[PDB]
């Protein structure tokens, strides 16, 4: 199953969890909402640290949620959970390390990774969807699809993480996810499968473009907004396209933009399901 550390061993693994970048020595690796991750090491095995930090019940739900998800859907395309430790008022959870970060990250070149390949973009949107159909296969709803959330192994293998949201069409009277990811029906309230299509569809639209779903010193200041200059004809995606990469052809882009439109259809009925988005990017391909 899974290993029940004590909050003081996971403070010795990841340094008093230095919030210094591991780019210089330190052990903070990214940050969320709902906690910061670290690096460390337990036994040889190199692992990430979630340090939980909204009411106090509400993150133990989503504390627990994350545990009980993670013990049952087992997947190469989604993150491995090694343990957690819950003695006290701190909360953690020990994954995997994931050597090359998150999406979001290699796709703004983070602490300098060289730019991904159209080849590995392609491969690594194929992942995901691999990844979300597991989930909906299983009758899992993550409510927090985006880049940040999908993170890449030694071989750029993708795996979903961060499960804290996840659910098993209804309501509810407290909204959460990532806005400029999210489907119209899901900032208004509704839990649904299709909102994990649309907002993968913001991710595909981050892959070609290399561009963020939100950036304030941008205008556009959401990715969403540019696929309506699409869209209108005053732009096209060519305009758009990554231009730190040499191996993009416009067929192929195009096809994956087709696959995004798709996605992110405003009425979540006429949105594809995650099989069909899974055979339109094997056909991309
Ligand atoms: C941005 C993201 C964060 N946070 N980074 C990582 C995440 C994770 C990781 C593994 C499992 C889980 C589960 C959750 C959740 N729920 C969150 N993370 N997580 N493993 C590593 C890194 C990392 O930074 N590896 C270094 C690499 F990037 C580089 C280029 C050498 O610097």
């Amino acid at each position: 199953r899974f290993h029940s550390f004590s909050f003081y061993e996971l403070k010795n693994v990841t340094n008093n969890f230095d919030e210094r970048p591991i780019s210089v020595g330190g052990n903070k690796m990214g940050e969320g909402g709902f906690g910061v991750v670290y690096k460390g090491y337990v036994n040889n095995t190199t692992v990430a640290v979630k340090k939980l930090a909204i009411t106090t019940e509400e993150l133990k739900q989503q504390f627990d949620q994350e545990i009980k998800v993670m013990a049952k859907c087992q997947h190469e395309n989604l993150v491995e959970l090694l343990g957690f430790s819950s003695d006290g008022d701190d909360l953690c959870l020990v994954y995997v390390y994931m050597p090359n970060g998150s999406l979001l990250d290699r796709l703004s070149c983070l602490d300098g990774t060289p730019p991904l390949s159209w080849h590995m973009r392609c491969k690594i949107a194929q992942g995901a969807a691999n990844g979300i159909n597991f989930l909906h296969e299983n009758h899992h709803i993550h409510r927090d699809i985006k880049s940040a959330n999908i993170l890449l192994d030694e071989a750029f293998t993708a795996k979903i993480s961060d499960f804290g949201l996840a659910r098993a069409t209804v309501m509810t009277s407290r909204i959460v996810g990532t806005t400029a990811y999210m489907a119209p029906e899901a900032l208004r309230g509704e839990i649904t499968p299709k909102s994990d299509i649309y907002s993968f569809g913001v991710v595909l639209l981050e892959i070609i473009t290399g561009l963020p779903a939100v950036d304030e010193h941008r205008e556009p200041q959401l990715l969403l907004d540019i696929k309506e200059e699409i869209e209108d004809e005053e732009k096209t995606i060519e305009d758009y396209i990554d231009k730190k990469m040499n191996d993009a052809d416009s067929t192929s882009v195009e096809a994956m933009y087709s696959v995004a439109s798709q996605c992110l259809h405003e009425k979540k009925n006429k949105r594809p399901d995650i099989k069909k988005v899974q055979q339109l990017l094997q056909e991309m391909t």
